[PDB]
């Protein structure tokens, strides 16, 4: 049944996609197929069981697609169409950028990976504004039905002060956004990640929740900061800290990872850039554990890197996550992945003995 979608997603269609284009012409394939909603709905209902309210908002299920499959914002419909209970766009940045030379996404198939080194190519913010402004009712009645939209702000290569590009982005996006990203963990932009560090951290996150403060009450999104998994202790201690302090509303737990785990097979395994799936799956799943600890279980995480199953993402809702994303899996499985996912971890909640998934978030701390 949807087993026999799955397979043939799975062996036929994807391996098929795989064969005739590379792996960007089938992202932007993917983007423009999805934004028409060519697909028809996905079958499964979701549970109340699934339901999760978090972040100011009611999520109808914890699943949601990662930044970086949508980074224009062109296919948010087509996406909850195939049964994400959230959607995050992005990264943006505040002027439109071409992003790094080509051939710059790979794929791994013997690791079930990727690595991209896009280097944020974007439209940009004013292009996004007036896409999101167009859909801005629709959303609105999304939301509402629970079904939310995070904006993921990133910064162009060649700025001279990254807090004024996430300020910029915070005042044109955040009142269309039920939920905005800090983006400071791109493997594939220079001096990015050292954002990460404490004194840039706390003078940067000031700034942008001092103009998110500024912005009109109903128009006032969550901000979450997204993190690498290739921190140091200290690093992450010192995050820990400063999201306490300035009161963050939560953090995106991880991006992709500039390490290569001993054990990758695929030929190309020594490009550049940030890798994903599952051998980021494990990396991503402690990181969370680390973080969730470190912030007494009181900052939402929302779990991502290598969510290709129920149990992938129960593992990482134990370890303290509130919401699951997933990107890589879909290039592998295809959209019958999201179904999967769903019923799996719905299976496994009750098999586990938890009322839903509120009741799993950090239990493995318990
Ligand atoms: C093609 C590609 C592009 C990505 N672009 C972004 C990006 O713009 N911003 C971001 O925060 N994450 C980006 N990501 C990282 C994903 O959001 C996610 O953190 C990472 O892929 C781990 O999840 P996954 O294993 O399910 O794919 C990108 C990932 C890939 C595969
Ligand atoms: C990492 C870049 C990348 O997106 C790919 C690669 N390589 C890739 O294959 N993407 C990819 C390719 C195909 C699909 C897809 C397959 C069937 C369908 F009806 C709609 C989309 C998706 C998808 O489901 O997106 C929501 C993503
Ligand atoms: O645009 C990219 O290169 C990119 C951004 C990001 O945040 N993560 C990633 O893996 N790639």
């Amino acid at each position: 049944m949807a087993t026999g979608d799955e397979r043939f997603y799975a062996e036929h269609l994807m391996p098929t996609l795989q064969g005739l284009l590379d792996p960007e012409s089938a992202h932007r394939l993917a983007v423009r197929f999805t934004s028409l909603g060519l697909l028809p709905r996905a079958r499964f209902q979701d549970s109340d069981m699934l339901e999760v309210r978090v972040l100011g908002h009611k999520f109808r299920n914890p699943v949601g697609i990662a930044a970086g499959f949508d980074k224009h914002g062109e296919a948010v419909d087509g996406l909850y169409k195939m049964g994400f209970g959230f959607v995050e766009i992005g990264s943006v940045t505040p002027k439109p950028q071409e992003g790094n030379p080509r051939p710059r996404v790979f794929r791994l198939p013997e690791d079930q990976a990727v690595i991209n080194r896009y280097g944020f190519n974007s439209h940009g913010l004013s292009v996004v504004e007036h896409r999101l402004r167009a859909r801005q009712q629709k959303q609105a009645k999304l939301t509402e039905d629970g079904l939310p939209l995070g904006v993921n702000l990133g910064k162009n290569k060649t700025s001279v002060d990254a807090a004024e590009d996430y300020a910029e982005g915070v005042r044109v996006l955040g009142p269309l956004a039920d939920y905005l990203v800090v983006n400071v963990s791109s493997p594939n932009t220079a001096g990015l990640r050292s954002l990460q560090g404490k004194a840039e951290l706390r003078r940067l996150l000031t700034k942008v929740l001092q103009e998110r403060d500024g912005l009109r009450r109903v128009h006032r999104p969550a901000v979450l900061v997204k993190i690498a998994p290739d921190l140091t202790s200290q690093d992450k201690e010192d995050i820990a800290s400063v999201v306490k302090e300035l009161g963050i509303d939560g953090l995106i737990v991880t991006n992709t990872t500039v390490s290569r785990p001993a054990g990758l097979q695929g030929a190309l395994r020594s490009e550049t850039g940030g890798l994903s799936g599952k051998p980021l799956r494990d990396l991503s799943t402690q990181t969370i554990r680390e973080m969730y600890a470190l912030t007494q279980g009181r900052v939402p995480i929302i779990g991502v890197g290598g969510v290709s199953s129920g149990q992938d993402a129960l593992e990482k809702i134990r370890a303290g996550a509130s919401l699951v994303q997933l990107y890589t899996a879909l290039t592998f499985w295809g959209p019958p992945v999201v179904g999967k996912v769903k019923r799996e971890l719905e299976a496994l909640l009750k098999e586990q003995g938890f009322g839903g998934v509120t009741d799993a978030i950090g239990a493995d701390h318990r």
